[PDB]
Protein backbone atom coordinates (compact mmCIF):
# COMPACT_ATOMS: atom_id res chain seq x y z
CA UNK A 1 0.00 0.00 0.00
CA UNK A 2 1.25 3.09 1.00
CA UNK A 3 -1.50 5.75 1.34
CA UNK A 4 -3.52 5.04 4.73
CA UNK A 5 -6.96 5.32 5.31
CA UNK A 6 -9.16 4.53 7.75
CA UNK A 7 -11.88 2.83 6.06
C1 LIG B 1 -0.44 4.77 10.66
O1 LIG B 1 0.43 5.79 10.20
C2 LIG B 1 0.70 6.80 11.23
C3 LIG B 1 1.53 7.87 10.55
O2 LIG B 1 2.88 7.32 10.26
C4 LIG B 1 1.42 6.11 12.41
O3 LIG B 1 1.66 7.07 13.47
C5 LIG B 1 0.54 4.96 12.95
O4 LIG B 1 1.18 4.30 14.05
C6 LIG B 1 0.22 3.99 11.80
O5 LIG B 1 -0.63 2.92 12.27
C7 LIG B 1 0.00 1.63 12.23
C8 LIG B 1 -0.87 0.63 13.05
C9 LIG B 1 -2.17 0.18 12.33
C10 LIG B 1 -3.28 1.21 12.36
N1 LIG B 1 -2.69 -1.06 13.04
C11 LIG B 1 -1.85 -0.24 10.87
O6 LIG B 1 -1.09 -1.46 10.88
C12 LIG B 1 -1.08 0.91 10.17
C13 LIG B 1 -0.70 0.56 8.72
O7 LIG B 1 0.18 1.16 10.89
ZN1 LIG C 1 -1.68 -2.03 3.75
Amino acid sequence: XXNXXYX
